[PDB]
């Protein structure tokens, strides 16, 4: 339906205001785009779904996401990639840890303060309707 339409238009304004607002954090540089092959060429072997908030921006506006809860998936996503890829005890893995898990702390808390909880609950209904 319209109403239905006008629901998941509400959700990618939502979803593109908080995804900018990590895309403009310092800290989460390293997540705004794909990683480069050409320094890190193992990458694409060791991590089987790369994700970055470029490529989650794509899928808000190809209509991938039609709950904050499958937005919420691709962020945990970045995050555990992260984690994965970067495990060990170096300055330089541990800083990139750090800021994955800030990159998700902060989605979550941004979801958490400005998300309806009902306007979550009708997209899962829509969603779940089809
Ligand atoms: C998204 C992303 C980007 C990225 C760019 C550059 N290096 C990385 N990691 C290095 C692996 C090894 C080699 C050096 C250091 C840091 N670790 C010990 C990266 N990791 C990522 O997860």
């Amino acid at each position: 339906s319209m109403q239905e339409e006008d629901t998941f238009r509400e959700l990618r304004i939502f979803l593109r205001n908080v995804t900018h607002r990590l895309a403009i954090d310092k800290r989460f540089r390293v997540f705004t785009k794909p990683v480069d092959p050409d320094e890190v060429p193992d990458y694409v072997t060791v991590i089987k779904q790369p994700m970055d908030l470029s490529s989650v921006i794509s899928k808000i506006d190809l209509h991938k996401y039609l709950t904050v809860k499958d937005y919420l998936r691709d962020i945990d996503l970045i995050c555990s990639n992260a984690l994965e890829y970067n495990p060990d005890r170096d300055p330089g893995d541990r800083l990139i840890r750090h800021r994955a898990c800030a990159l998700r702390d902060t989605a979550y808390a941004i979801i958490k303060e400005e998300l309806d909880e009902d306007f979550e609950q009708l997209c899962e209904e829509i969603q779940e309707s089809r």
